[PDB]
RNA sequence: GGAACUGAAACAUCUCAGUACCUGAAGGAGAAGAAAGAGAAUUCGAUUCCGUUAGUAGCGGCGAGCGAACCCGGAUCAGCCC
RNA sequence: GUGGACUUACAAGCAGUCAUGGCACCUUAUGCGUGUUAUGGCGUGCCUAUUGAAGCAUGAGCCGGCGACUUAGACCUGACGUGCGAGCUUAAGUUGAAAAACGGAGGCGGAGCGAAAGCGAGUCCGAAUAGGGCGGCAUUAGUACGUCGGGCUAGACUCGAAACCAGGUGAGCUAAGCAUGACCAGGUUGAAACCCCCGGGGGCGGAGGACCGAACCGGUGCCUGCUGAAACAGUCUCGGAUGAGUUGUGUUUAGGAGUGAAAAGCUAACCGAACCUGGAGAUAGCUAGUUCUCCCCGAAAUGUAUUGAGGUACAGCCUCGGAUGUUGACCAUGUCCUGUAGAGCACUCACAAGGCUAAAACCUUAUGAAACUCCGAAGGGGCACGCGUUUAGUCCGGGAGUGAGGCUGCGAGAGCUAACUUCCGUAGCCGAGAGGGAAACAACCCAGACCAUCAGCUAAGGUCCCUAAAUGAUCGCUCAGUGGUUAAGGAUGUGUCGUCGCAUAGACAGCCAGGAGGUUGGCUUAGAAGCAGCCACCCUUCAAAGAGUGCGUAAUAGCUCACUGGUCGAGUGACGAUGCGCCGAAAAUGAUCGGGGCUCAAGUGAUCUACCGAAGCUAUGGAUUCAACUCGGAGUUGUCUGGUAGGGGAGCGUU
RNA sequence: GUGUCCGAGUGUCAAUGCACUAAGGCGCGCGAGAGAACCCUCGUUAAGGAACUUUGCAAUCUCACCCCGUAACUUCGGAAGA
RNA sequence: AGUGGACGUAUAGGGUGUGACGCCUGCCCGGUGCCGGAAGGUCAAGUGGAGCGGUGCAAGCUGCGAAAUGAAGCCCCGGUGAACGGCGGCCUAAGGUAGCGAAAUUCCUUGUCGGGUAAGUUCCGACCUGCACGAAAGGCGUAACGAUCUGGGCGCUGUCUCAACGAGGGACUCGGUGAAAUUGAAUUGGCUGUAAAGAUGCGGCCUACCCGUAGCAGGACGAAAAGACCCCGUGGAGCUUUACUAUAGUCUGGCAUUGGGAUUCGGGUUUCUAGAAACUUGGAUUUCUAACCUGAAAAAUCACUUUCGGGGACCGUGCUUGGCGGGUAGUUUGACUGGGGCGGUCGCCUCCCAAAAUGUAACGGAGGCGCCCAAAGGUCACCUCAAGACGGUUGGAAAUCGUCUGUAGAGCGCAAAGGUAGAAGGUGGCUUGACUGCGAGACUGACACGUCGAGCAGGGAGGAAACUCGGGCUUAGUGAACCGGUGGUACCGUGUGGAAGGGCCAUCGAUCAACGGAUAAAAGUUACCCCGGGGAUAACAGGCUGAUCUCCCCCGAGAGUCCAUAUCGGCGGGGAGGUUUGGCACCUCGAUGUCGGCUCGUCGCAUCCUGGGGCUGAAGAAGGUCCCAAGGGUUGGGCUGUUCGCCCAUUAAAGCGGCACGCGAGCUGGGUUCAGAACGUCGUGAGACAGUUCGGUCUCUAUCCGCUACGGGCGCAGGAGAAUUGAGGGGAGUUG
RNA sequence: CACCCCCGUGCCCAUAGCACUGUGGAACCACCCCACCCCAUGCCGAACUGGGUCGUGAAACACAGCAGCGCCAAUGAUACUCGGACCGCAGGGUCCCGGAAAAGUCGGUCAGCGCGGGGGUU
């Protein structure tokens, strides 16, 4: 063994809170962790981006029901 | 005729360098010199030396690095003979 | 070395430091004196290299004197200063020189974008619109010098290679050759050939890389010699000693070359490539060394990359200046994100007793899990605020160094739940840190040294003597020197509670009294009969006794026992929690808690004071760094001043 | 250390060997005491005899000439100074 | 040029290896070498120049440029061993002929038996199981020879038990001369602790009047040479080869020196009734003598002439071609690494570690990638998976159909984590957005790279549309830079116009996998070693730890007929000691000498003897075992360098360990560890192994402390002679 | 939001879901109804789908009861931990302050809020 790969530093690069420009990217995620609610859009590696310049909100039910909405 | 350390963080091309060194000829100097040229204005008008153009052009395992010439400004300026 | 003051012969000692006393002296000098001295306290040379230095790590005999960050250039870059300033200035040279002027060729600013053609405050990409660099805007003014910080290139802070190359010098040592001369006492042995008697005997003869042994040549073994008598010898012993011998002279052969009966041996006393001069101050990522003083700030041993790992590049951290202007920092509120501790089996692996059944499955019960999660804190990170105390931050430009870390505690891995082990996270100390404590001691506990005082309160730690300070006070605990070195395990050791029995209808040991019944009980080997031993315990006679405890020879008896009794006269026996202790408990020169000594506490657990105790804090005096505040550095108030590499600043000494 | 030449006598089979000595030459350019440990070159050693030690390393022992006598083996010479 | 070979000429000369003599010298031509062959494969310059292009109006000039034809040489085919070699592992070209064998070769190894000694790791003779013999790197013998090595025996010895006495030269005392290595400074003790972990110098405690002198050799990690061993340096040098690169040399084709001619000519021109005389441009054999080379004659080397003689247009030399070329030369030969080597690893992805942010090491624990898919894409539309039970045709535990349960227990191309049921899984229709030009914004990194990305243009594709497309559920499927190939484009293109060449856009070439990548191009070896450094880093020793080692204790199964504990103590547990093999890397690489012996010793006690005990399965005696006990004592020899162990023969007994595995400024020097050499084994080679074997320099001068002796001074309240008490210190201590 | 009830479509996002179950009927919805063709089944008008009444609330669906199941879930007490301060040689553990789960019990629920429309009491 002795083996390992890069870290890939992931996670919720924006919390709630957080007013975003747009583009911005607010979740790294292997997959869908979180499902991007309005206003955000997810992109190839399922990190999701801000489109719209504003507030960053977390709607989270969760157990993959978490999304990541952004309000004007 | 012609190095090698060395640099290239190794080392062959490269550089170190036509350096050091050996050998020949000669003088108070020597060399060179009177355009089958530079050069791009149909200009220049022998040779040598300084400043500059200029680290420009360019050369380079296009790497380490190596590097002009013309224009222009001065020092000195004689062209003579087969 | 000579002479004089003071001193020195039970003293333990980095050579001193402060203090006190004794003696001597009085020319910056009768003092807050100079020389010396006794005693007391205190006290790990210097530098370097270091995680860490008194080190038993390096260097160094001592004093002097030489001795290391330079120079260069029409170079690049920055800070400061000066002239001129939208412009600024020369170079080569020329003419003068007890003096400098002329000299515009040329350089820099003025426009940028592009790969370039080329356009031009626009420009490249492109088919038009999205960008990059750029001007507007802040038009940030440049340039010639001087000084200085850095950079470059050249020996480039100084010393130091082993090597490489060039042209020479060497065969007078030694390695061989050639020419030519010379030397080898003496004794032993007796080849051929030649000649007689029958290859053999005799004679005769005088051969040999033959024998012994002097010179001579050579070095076999011990010893001596080992700052030698000698830079390879000496005594003694040994090899050869007519041969492949020794030796003179003259002479030839040499540097990757010669010579070599072959060791890489010899080539002028260091030959796996001589010597000398030179290239040449070769290179040196390696070592050592780098000197005057004071002020201010102050690190790093981390990340990634590397023919990289003991070295470099770029970040990270330091400093100086400019700008900005609280953006910092801690703490609080709000919010969001997380999958650890824990905890759980709901999936995956594992796994514990059963029921169920052609055992997978299934149910009751029961568990572990770094790569399991139905769950899941504490904390932690980002944002926003400041609803609150503070002073840092950010970028831009010059200079760095550091890129070997060490411990402890917490959390993991690796290891043996070893290591003053190795590798990460994290906090603090050490590095770079002085002062008090811990006998001693970088890391631990206390506490960050501006200077001066024969002033005060305290921290940790202490208060019997050493040794500063209560032989302090009160309730105990341990009689072991435990204190002042572990454990599994044992113990009628001792206090404190605490759970279970049987007693003035009289029990525990304690004395006499009885020990019974089938039954010499079934089951066993050869006999096993309270009393080897696998299987099973009911029944009679009794105020009274279990087919019944350990012993006994191999089996029964035998003295005791569990209930019974006259007596006996009052508590006992059991497992338990614990507090302090005992054993368990052997290592190497001589013992010990730092020592004495401590229970007639100087141990101990609980409380409470009172004081000692630091370079921390307070007092008086004093000076720097900064910053405000005032007058044309000064002074006030505050504040700051441990320090390695390093950066900055003010100054002293020499020619 | 250094090449060549000459290098007497007594005795001893011989000799340039060994011992004494002629000629000739010299006592080695600090001395004098003293008679410890220890060290170097030496002499003798009870009893034992290799026990020593890596090894009999070293020190003994053997010693010249003459007579007698000498093996396994042999390349017929030698081993043999058995 | 000239020389040596050689004033020699195959019975001679050169090289290589074996190494008198004797009997001998087997097998294997596959690779390598070499010698022959030379049907065919390939192969340079040169001869040829068909065609492809520029540039000019053109003549023409000019850049490329094939086919065929071109030597040696290599591939191919034989052979060669007294060529390099090979003759073994429960197919290779073959597999060991004789001879020898525990060897100079034997690891296990002190092999087994015999011999010799009281005792034999040695030695000798047999045996053979030859780790890992062997036939001219020669095998088996051999008389004689050896300062050769090994084993034995005689002889004699101070080698020794065990030393003594004597001599001389030192050594000591006096007078004369009078150095040296060294040296931080010294007012320089013992223990025990502590500190960088070995203290004179730090702590406590003990001891110690001042100073010498003769001695010793424990300490001062004493002295001496900035470790020759080990590691490091993008140090060096010597040596090696099928590392790389060149190259003296050497072979080969063509051109010149270099020529007439006959002879066969694939061909040239004007020549003539498909044709041949003048003639060749050449090639080819063959031949010739004026070039040239060489030799003989009074004129030695040289020149002349030669009645001359031989070779001969070759040989030699100049240029150029291609091959051979460790002979020479200049170099390359990676790093991490709980010391180097060996093994492993080097880039990207996944998980745990990673301590609930991101991040985080290890030669820590697990596993994947160097691709795929014309549809496994875009889009539009449509389906829902495991598994179980009941039932069923050839099948039955599980083909296939059928019902019930069925937030998933499936699937997702490969590894896993995330994710996913309104799909990313499965199945069709259409087509390519697997687009060109851009990139607001962020994530991430020291850079450089990397990730995600709304929306705009041109234009597509699917859908009725909203809308979705600039690759795949995601995370691996990858390499800057240089130098070049291919297609466009029309920017530079040196006087001008063109072109040659260059630039740009696209694309291709990389286990450069040591994966940020030194060159286009590179292996060993050093023990002949050299330099510079390192205690940054191994071998020793000390230290820390104590796995392993040594010891004790608890339990108690059983053994002990019986009876656990007289003894012994399974399977398990707890400690101690630091003597073993270690780990770790802390002081020491400007030096800490290392194994064994010898000489001196002293300490522990886990006690071999001796002394005092308890229990005993103790009658007695001899024992067993445990307790207390360290005063003393603990033998001599054979084997081996040994420690050890075995043995002889005795003992009261033949103790165990510490003290740098105590002791080399005290001694040896056998072992091991420098240069020579040989054997086996490994390597083609230089060379190599902690395998073996012979051999191989151990440095007169003691300052200090410390130790044994011997004085000087002073002290001890007068100055003196002599006798003394014993504080307190040593020696002795055994036993049959 | 007059009272109920139906069809749909949201918010919510198992305290709403399962099962047992009962009411429902031409009003709404639902099956049945037929298929050459629109359109389709990798076979089937089962699914889409196109043409409709009867019939029937069977099934599905809506709505009520329902605490067997699931789902939620205290308090209390711990585990653990931030800071402080300690002991044990060690594995390990204690104390002060404050934050504090998970599991279980107690107990809670078969929900809760809109929007448009359709038909009822005519
Ligand atoms: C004193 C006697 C000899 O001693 C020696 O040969 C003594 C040498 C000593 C022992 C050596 O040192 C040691 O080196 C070991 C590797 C390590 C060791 N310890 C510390 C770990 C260390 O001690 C040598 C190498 C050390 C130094 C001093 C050195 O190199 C000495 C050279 C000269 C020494 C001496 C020289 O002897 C020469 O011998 C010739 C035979 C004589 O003729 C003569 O030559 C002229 C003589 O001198 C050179
Ligand atoms: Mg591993
Ligand atoms: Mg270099
Ligand atoms: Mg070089
Ligand atoms: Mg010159
Ligand atoms: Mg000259
Ligand atoms: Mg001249
Ligand atoms: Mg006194
Ligand atoms: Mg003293
Ligand atoms: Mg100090
Ligand atoms: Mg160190
Ligand atoms: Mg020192
Ligand atoms: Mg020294
Ligand atoms: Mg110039
Ligand atoms: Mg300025
Ligand atoms: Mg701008
Ligand atoms: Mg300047
Ligand atoms: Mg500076
Ligand atoms: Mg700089
Ligand atoms: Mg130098
Ligand atoms: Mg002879
Ligand atoms: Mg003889
Ligand atoms: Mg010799
Ligand atoms: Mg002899
Ligand atoms: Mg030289
Ligand atoms: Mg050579
Ligand atoms: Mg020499
Ligand atoms: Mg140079
Ligand atoms: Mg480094
Ligand atoms: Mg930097
Ligand atoms: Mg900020
Ligand atoms: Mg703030
Ligand atoms: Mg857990
Ligand atoms: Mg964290
Ligand atoms: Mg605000
Ligand atoms: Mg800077
Ligand atoms: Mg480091
Ligand atoms: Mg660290
Ligand atoms: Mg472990
Ligand atoms: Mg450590
Ligand atoms: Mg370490
Ligand atoms: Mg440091
Ligand atoms: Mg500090
Ligand atoms: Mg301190
Ligand atoms: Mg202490
Ligand atoms: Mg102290
Ligand atoms: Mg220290
Ligand atoms: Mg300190
Ligand atoms: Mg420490
Ligand atoms: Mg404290
Ligand atoms: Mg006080
Ligand atoms: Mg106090
Ligand atoms: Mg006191
Ligand atoms: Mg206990
Ligand atoms: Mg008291
Ligand atoms: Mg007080
Ligand atoms: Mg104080
Ligand atoms: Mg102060
Ligand atoms: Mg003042
Ligand atoms: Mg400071
Ligand atoms: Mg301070
Ligand atoms: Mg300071
Ligand atoms: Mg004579
Ligand atoms: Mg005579
Ligand atoms: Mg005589
Ligand atoms: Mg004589
Ligand atoms: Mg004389
Ligand atoms: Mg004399
Ligand atoms: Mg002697
Ligand atoms: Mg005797
Ligand atoms: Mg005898
Ligand atoms: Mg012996
Ligand atoms: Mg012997
Ligand atoms: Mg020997
Ligand atoms: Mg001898
Ligand atoms: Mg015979
Ligand atoms: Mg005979
Ligand atoms: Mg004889
Ligand atoms: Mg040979
Ligand atoms: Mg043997
Ligand atoms: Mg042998
Ligand atoms: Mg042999
Ligand atoms: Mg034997
Ligand atoms: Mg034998
Ligand atoms: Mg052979
Ligand atoms: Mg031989
Ligand atoms: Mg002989
Ligand atoms: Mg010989
Ligand atoms: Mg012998
Ligand atoms: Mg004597
Ligand atoms: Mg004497
Ligand atoms: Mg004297
Ligand atoms: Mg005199
Ligand atoms: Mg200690
Ligand atoms: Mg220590
Ligand atoms: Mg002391
Ligand atoms: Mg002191
Ligand atoms: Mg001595
Ligand atoms: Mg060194
Ligand atoms: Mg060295
Ligand atoms: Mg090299
Ligand atoms: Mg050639
Ligand atoms: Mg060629
Ligand atoms: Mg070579
Ligand atoms: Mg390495
Ligand atoms: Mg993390
Ligand atoms: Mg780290
Ligand atoms: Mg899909
Ligand atoms: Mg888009
Ligand atoms: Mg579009
Ligand atoms: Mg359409
Ligand atoms: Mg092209
Ligand atoms: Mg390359
Ligand atoms: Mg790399
Ligand atoms: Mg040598
Ligand atoms: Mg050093
Ligand atoms: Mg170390
Ligand atoms: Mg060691
Ligand atoms: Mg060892
Ligand atoms: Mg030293
Ligand atoms: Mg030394
Ligand atoms: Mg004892
Ligand atoms: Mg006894
Ligand atoms: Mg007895
Ligand atoms: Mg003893
Ligand atoms: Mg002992
Ligand atoms: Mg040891
Ligand atoms: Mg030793
Ligand atoms: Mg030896
Ligand atoms: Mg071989
Ligand atoms: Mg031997
Ligand atoms: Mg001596
Ligand atoms: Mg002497
Ligand atoms: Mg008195
Ligand atoms: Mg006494
Ligand atoms: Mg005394
Ligand atoms: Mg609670
Ligand atoms: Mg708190
Ligand atoms: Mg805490
Ligand atoms: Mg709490």
């Amino acid at each position: 063994n002795g083996r390992d790969s890069n870290p890939k530093y992931l996670g919720v690069k924006k919390f709630g809170g957080e007013v975003v420009k747009a583009g911005n990217i607010l979740v790294r995620q292997r997959g869908t962790k979180f499902k991007a609610g309005q206003g955000v859009g997810m992109g190839r590696d399922h990190t999701l981006f801000a489109l719209s310049d504003g507030k960053v909100v977390f709607i989270n039910k969760g157990k993959g029901a978490r999304f990541i909405s952004i309000e004007a």
